[PDB]
C-alpha cells in the first residue's frame, strides 16, 4: 500500500521481465546486471532503512509528547541533555538515509546512461533498415528486368536458347539476393521490436526507482527539518522549547506517514 | 527464412510474456495460450516445414526426370502418385493453419479486453486525481503556515498546535489518495508492458500464418489437376515446387 | 520561469490541436475549450502574474522600511493596509485557479471519451481483419492458379475463363474489406495524434495550475493574520513576499 | 473510399498538422518543406495518374471483350496490328506510373532520413536533460549546506553577524543557480515533448505515403503482367490468342479495382 512498498514491488516485477530478454547488446546486459543487484542488495537495505526510520520516529514521538507534558518551567540543563540525546539518535538515521539515497541515485543514473546508449543503437538500426529497404527495392527492379528479358528470349526461336541458359544463372543469383535482403530486413525489424520492448521495461523500472528515490529524499529532507527544530531548543524561555518541540513533533509524524508500510 | 525467424521471435516474446504476474484473467488467458503455442504448435510447424521441403525436393527431381525422358497412361500413373504423396502434407498444413488462426484470434480478443480494462483504470484515476490535487494544495498551504508560525516565536505556538492537528488529517488524506493513484498507475504500466509483448507475439504469429497459408495454397494447387501439354504441365508444376522450397526455406 | 514556459508550450499545442479535422464531438469539445483557454484564460494568468509581481515588489520595499524604522497602533495601520492591497490580487488568483481547473478537468473527461472510442474502433478491426485475412488467402490462391493455367497453353483456357469470374468476386471482397480496415486504422491514427497533443496541453496546464495554486497559497497566508514580535513578523512576511516573486517570476 | 483516395486524404491532414509546428530544428523544416511540396505538386500528379490508368483500363477492357467476341479464326495480321496498338497505348501509362513511383519514393526516402536525424537529436536531448538533472540535484545539496550554516551562524550571537552578511550573498547566487537549472530542465522537457509530437505526425505521414507507394507500385506490377500477356499474342493458333486475351483482361480488371476511386 505505502509508496516505498509499491515502488519496491513494481521494481521486483520489472526486474523479472528485464531478465527474460536474451540476445541484446552490452548496454542491455549492463542494466540486467544492475537491476539484479538493486533487487538482491539495495531493496533489502531500503526496507531496513524504512524499519529503522519508523522505530526511530515512534521512540521520538513519545519522547516529544512526554516533554510537552512538562508543566511549569523547563530546567535548562534537562533540555540540553535531551537535545544532546535526540541529536545523537538522529545522526545514524540521517546517515543511513543519505547512504540509501546515494546508492539509489548511483544505480538509477547508470540505468539512464545505458538507456540513452541503447536508444542511440536503436536509431542506428533505423538507419540500417532504411539502406536494406533500398537494396531490397533495387534487387526487386533487377529481378523485373531479368524476367522481362526471359519473356523476350523465350519469345525468340532456337536463336534464344543460348542466352536463356545464361540468364537462368543470373536469375537464381538475383533471386537469392532478394530472399537474403527480405530475411535481413525481417531480422532487423525483430531486433528493433525486441529492443523497444526491453527499453519499455527498463524505462518503467527507472520510473518506479525514481518514485523510490524521491520518497527516500523526502524522508531525508524531513529528518533535516526535524534536526533544525531540535537544535532551536539547544540555542537557549520554556515557551520557546514548547514551540520547537511542537514543530519537531509535526516532522516526526511526517516521517511516520512518508515511511509508512500501509497508506492511510 | 521468415518462418524460422517468426518461430524464434515467438519463443522470446513467450518467455517475456510468462514473466508477468498480478494481471487480470484476460492476460492469464494469453499466457496459457502462448505457452501451448510454443510447447505444441511450433514443433508441428517445424515438422510441417521439414515434410514440405523433403516432399518438394523429391518431386523437383521427379519432375526434372519427367522433363528429360524421351504415353497418355503414364502422365496418369504419376499425377495419381503425386496427389497421393501430397495428401498427408496437405492435411498437416491445413490443420497447422486452422490451429494457428484459432490461437492467434484468441490473443486478439484477450488484447482488446485488456485495452477496455486499461481505459477503465485511466477513467478511475481522472476521478481521483482531482481530489488528490485539492488535498496536495491544502497540504502545501499547511506546510507554509507551519514554517511561518514557527518563525513567529512564542506568538505562533497556539496557531502551530491547532495546525498540527489539521496537518495530520491532510497528510493522511494525501497519503491515501497518492497510494490509490500510484496503485492504479502501476497496474496500467504493467498491462501496457504486457500488451506490447502480446501485440509483438501476435505480429510474429501473423507472419507465420501468412507463410503457412502461402505454402498450403501452393500444395493445394499441385494436389488438384489432371500430349506436348505434359511438357508445359511439368514446367508449371516445377515452378511451383521451387516456390514451395523458397516459402518453407530455413535460409 | 515555469509559468511563462507553460503558457508558451500551451500556445504551440493549441495551434497543433486546431489543425485536426474529421474527429468526433469529444475532440471538437477540446478544440473549443483550448481555443478559449488561449484567447481568454492565459491573458488573465499573464495579468495575474504582473499584478502579483508589482504587489510583491512594493510590499518587499515596505517590509524592509519597517525592519529599518527605530508603537502597538502602527503595526495595525499597516497590517490593515496590506490585507486591503492584497485583496484584489487574492481574488484574481482564486478565479484564475478555479477557471484553470474547470477547463483542465473537461479536457481530461473528453480525453477518456476519446480513449473509449479508440478501443471500440480497435475491437471493430479485430472483427473484420479475420474476414480480410480469409479473403487475402483466397486471392493469393487465385493469383497462383491464374499464372499456372496461363502456363498450360490452350488446355488452361476453360479453367482460366472460370477463374476470371471468381477472381473478380474475390478482388471486390478484398478491396471492400481492405478499404473498411484502412478507414478505421486512419481514424485511430488521427485520434492518437490528437490525444498526444491534448495530453501534452493538459500536462503543461497542470504545471500552470500548480504554480497558480502555490502563488494563491502564499498570498492567502499574507492576507490573514495580526512587541519585538513585529521584527519576527516582518522577517517571516518578507521571506514569503520573496517566494512570491520566485513562483510568479518571468526569469 | 479507395486506398489511393484514403492515403491522399490522410497525407493532406498530416501535412496541415506538420505545418502547425514551430521552433524545431533544420531537419523538421526539411520535412515541412518536403510534405508541403508533396501535397501541392505530387498528390495532384498521383490523382492524374489514377484518372489516366482508369481511362486506359476502360478502353482496353472493351477492346479485349471485342477481340474475345471473334468467332472462327484470328487473322494473324489483324492480331499484330491490335497487339501493336495496345503496346503503343500501354507505353505512356507504364511510364507515368514508373515516374509517379520514382517521385514518391524520392520524397518519402528524404522524410525517413530527416526522421532518423531528428531521432538522433532527441537522444542528444535525453543525454543533455540527464546532465542538467545532476547539476540540479547538486545545486540542491549546495543550497542544503548553505541553509544548515545559516541555521548554525543564526545560532551564534553577535559573533555570527559578519559570517551571516557573507552567506546571504552565497545563498542568493546558489538559489539563482537552482531556479535557472529548474527552468533549463523544464525547457528541454518541453522541446523533447514537442519533437516527439512532431515525429509522431511525420511517422504517420510516411506510413500513409508508404500505403500510396505500395499501391502505385502494385499498379505498375499489374501493367507489367498485362504487357507480358499482350506480347504472348505477338509471339504467334486462334486458341492461344484467346488464352492471352483472357489473361490480359484479368489484369485490366485488376487495374480498375486497384486504381478505383471508391472501394467495392
Ligand atoms: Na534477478
Ligand atoms: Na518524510
Ligand atoms: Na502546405
Ligand atoms: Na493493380
Amino acid at each position: 500500500n505505502g509508496i516505498l512498498s509499491q515502488s519496491i514491488a513494481n521494481m521486483q516485477q520489472a526486474e523479472a521481465t528485464i531478465q527474460s530478454f536474451s540476445g541484446l547488446p552490452q548496454n542491455a546486459v549492463n542494466i540486467q546486471q544492475n537491476v539484479g543487484e538493486v533487487v538482491a542488495a539495495l531493496l533489502p537495505q531500503v526496507q531496513t532503512m524504512q524499519q529503522q526510520v519508523l522505530a526511530f520516529a515512534a521512540r521520538l514521538e513519545l519522547q516529544l509528547t512526554q516533554q510537552l507534558a512538562n508543566t511549569g518551567p523547563f530546567n535548562p540543563e534537562a533540555l540540553k541533555a535531551f537535545v544532546d540525546l535526540v541529536q545523537q539518535e538522529i545522526a545514524p538515521i540521517q546517515t543511513l538515509t543519505a547512504q540509501t539515497l546515494t546508492a539509489s541515485q548511483s544505480a538509477n543514473d547508470r540505468i539512464t546512461q545505458d538507456n540513452i546508449a541503447l536508444q542511440r543503437i536503436g536509431v542506428e538500426l533505423q538507419a540500417t533498415i532504411a539502406g536494406l529497404q533500398s537494396n531490397l527495392d533495387g534487387a526487386r527492379q533487377e529481378l523485373d528486368s531479368l524476367n522481362k528479358k526471359k519473356l523476350y528470349l523465350t519469345g525468340l526461336g532456337t536463336t534464344g536458347l543460348p542466352g536463356l541458359i545464361a540468364l537462368a544463372v543470373t536469375l537464381t543469383q538475383t533471386q537469392n539476393k532478394v530472399s537474403s535482403l527480405e530475411g535481413q530486413v525481417n531480422q532487423i525489424e525483430g531486433q528493433i521490436q525486441r529492443q523497444q520492448g526491453f527499453l519499455g521495461q527498463t524505462t518503467a523500472f527507472s520510473q518506479q526507482f525514481g518514485s523510490l528515490i524521491d520518497r527516500v529524499s523526502k524522508v531525508g529532507n524531513t529528518i533535516s527539518l526535524l534536526g533544525g527544530d531540535i537544535a532551536n531548543v539547544a540555542r537557549d524561555d520554556p515557551e520557546l522549547a514548547r514551540l520547537f518541540f511542537t514543530a519537531a513533533l509535526t516532522e516526526v509524524r511526517t516521517l511516520q506517514v512518508d515511511a509508512s508500510h500501509h497508506h492511510h
